[PDB]
């Protein structure tokens, strides 16, 4: 069991919120887990086993270190970012500080 | 964004680790979260959709009361517990401490 800090597992989640929320955005109710899985893939190539893991922090996985968990995590945010406004993203930051419940520090 | 406890984010963890273990037992390495997922559907029928969404709070779900979200959860550990030894058992309570960081009732 890798350990894996608050504010990783903080960026971690925003990811998941970003795209779920563009995910609830394109179709008009809300994401499942596997779904929302399948559609961060290949939309996004974002590779949501990685993503989980450090949440939960089930699972491992090779690149586990901090300079790397980072811009592994920060290169998913930046590819989300252009198709986010505003409300979303503070949706998604309200809603991870509400599951690590303090403010941390996102990504690039 | 459905509450959880910790409480049942305990229970709904022991799952998963349970069910991990069990992996890391039959293979000699250790799960991946989409491999582990399968395993745990078509070897014993467990819904780790319902389990994630209840850990990480992403997600909601259908019957998500108190009295059935709980009666479902130990009707997986009723199902796990068998093929699992006194130190597996232990193992994962740890872990799952060790997650939400208190002491927490499992289910049934």
């Amino acid at each position: 069991m890798q350990y894996f800090s608050p504010e990783q597992q903080y960026n971690a989640w925003i990811v998941s919120d970003l795209v779920k929320q563009i995910f609830h955005k394109r179709a008009g109710c809300s994401p499942g887990i596997h779904e929302l899985a399948v559609f961060a893939e290949e939309h996004f190539h974002i590779d949501i086993d990685f993503v989980f893991s450090i949440i939960m922090n089930i699972g491992d996985i090779e690149f586990a270190l901090t300079d790397e968990i980072e811009k592994k995590l920060s290169g998913y945010l930046s590819t989300l970012l252009p198709y986010v406004t505003a409300d979303m993203f503070e949706t998604s930051k309200a809603n991870a500080h509400a599951f690590l419940s303090a403010a941390y520090h996102l990504f690039v």
